[PDB]
């Protein structure tokens, strides 16, 4: 890096992106929902590229992608349920591939009951993850976790005291991609349990990514809570200081940065907005995850020890990684994806005359409590990290 292009990132990132008392909370909030809503309500279909991969075109179906979840024995028909929607909107068409993994051995009547709801071609696979890629590790304090966790609980911070809680986020974060089954992949489509795909996707998506040189794929975009991430950012800005040629010059640094409209979450963290991809739904290039950055800044993460001793999300995790290690304009959000996860809905408007949505979602209705419209974090992605190219995109 030329030291002006550096000095010129490393002055962004500390400082807010708003001065001091030049905006009022509110106002940012209507405004913000204003330009949600322009967006929401436009009609679109498709991505608006010519290299679109149709189903029973030669290249359907053939990019090295599995869809992907981390489930329990126990969620069986909430993942069945997400499931029949991803197949009803997409897979059927396209018959990639499921990959499911858990810390403990799927039962026989968890693979069968996967199977029964899937067609007799679709390829499943099971796999259990080793244990010492699962479990709180010896570096960590058990007792200062304890301690911890019970002042976190007092703040009613959700899954504090939760011990699998932590290691989710952990393993999301930095061990996934790890697994001996995914070692043949380059992308995994992300599935949890219960959520609700809306409208019909007539392209390989996998392939759509791989074409436009797109590293991930999302749908919603959020503020998280400060309290799980108190010192989250403070050592992220440590590791970027002694590793700044990780930085990219075209990272979503505004995004990491934007003060006005929860500017307590930005003073809590002394510099970080806290929005972040809501990782529920990822559509994820496995060769980032894989690439030296990624690696780097998750074994500094492990050695902090805020996967445990605070409550370390994985969406916040990797989104600070792609906002700052990667080109923002690989970095695709997926409009057409109608989608939701409680509390929170990705739900598009087509065409007068076209049925590609199903109706079950109402179009650009985030959320049915207003209360949470602050917790929205999509128009600082559309108004700074969205170029012509990805404003053109649908
Ligand atoms: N195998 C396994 N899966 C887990 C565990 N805890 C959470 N998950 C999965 O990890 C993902 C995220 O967890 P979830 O409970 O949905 O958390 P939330 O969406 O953050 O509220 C989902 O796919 C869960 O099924 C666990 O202890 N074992
Ligand atoms: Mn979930």
């Amino acid at each position: 890096h030329d030291a002006e292009v550096l000095d010129s990132i490393m002055d962004r990132l500390h400082e807010p992106l708003y001065e001091k008392d030049t905006f009022d909370p509110n106002e940012v909030l209507a405004e913000n929902k204003q330009l949600y809503e322009e967006f929401l309500l436009q009609e679109i279909s498709e991505p608006k590229v010519d290299n679109l991969v149709r189903s029973g075109d030669p290249l359907a179906g053939k990019a090295k992608g599995t869809i992907l979840s981390l489930v329990r024995n126990s969620d069986l028909e909430d993942i069945i349920s997400s499931i029949q929607q991803l197949e009803e909107e997409y897979n059927k068409n396209f018959g990639y591939p499921y990959t499911f993994l858990n810390d403990e051995e799927f039962t026989d009547e968890f693979k069968d009951g996967i199977k029964s709801i899937l067609p007799k071609d679709r390829v499943v696979e099971f796999g259990t993850i080793g244990p010492d890629n699962w479990n709180m590790p010896d570096s960590i304090d058990r007792e200062r976790y304890d301690q911890e966790m019970d002042k976190m609980s007092k703040e009613n911070i959700q899954y504090a005291e939760v011990e699998s809680y932590h290691n989710m986020c952990r393993f999301y974060s930095k061990e996934f991609y790890h697994h001996p089954l995914l070692s043949k992949y380059k992308y995994v489509w992300r599935l949890e349990p219960n959520v609700n795909f809306y409208c019909k996707i007539n392209y390989d998506v996998f392939q759509f990514m791989n074409k436009n040189d797109k590293i991930y794929g999302f749908v919603l975009n959020l503020y998280d809570s400060p309290q799980t991430i108190e010192t989250l950012w403070t050592s992220t800005m440590d590791f970027v200081e002694e590793h700044p040629n990780y930085l990219n010059v075209n990272g979503a640094f505004a995004w990491l940065k934007d003060n006005s409209q929860n500017p307590k979450n930005y003073d809590y963290t002394q510099g970080y907005s806290t929005c972040h991809f809501w990782t529920n739904f990822e559509i994820v290039d496995l060769d980032f995850l894989r690439s030296e950055p990624y690696e780097k800044y998750m074994q500094y993460l492990e050695e902090k020890g805020g996967f445990y001793y605070e409550r370390w999300g994985d969406a916040p995790v990797r989104s600070l990684a792609l906002a700052l290690f990667a080109d923002k304009s690989s970095i695709h959000w997926f409009r057409d994806i109608g989608y939701h996860h409680t509390p929170y809905t990705n739900c598009p408007t087509c065409p007068a005359d076209s049925d590609r949505c199903n109706g079950n979602c109402v179009p650009g209705k985030f959320t049915p409590w207003s209360d949470l419209d602050n917790q929205n974090c999509q128009a600082t992605w559309i108004r700074h990290s969205m170029s012509e190219e990805e404003l053109e995109m649908y």
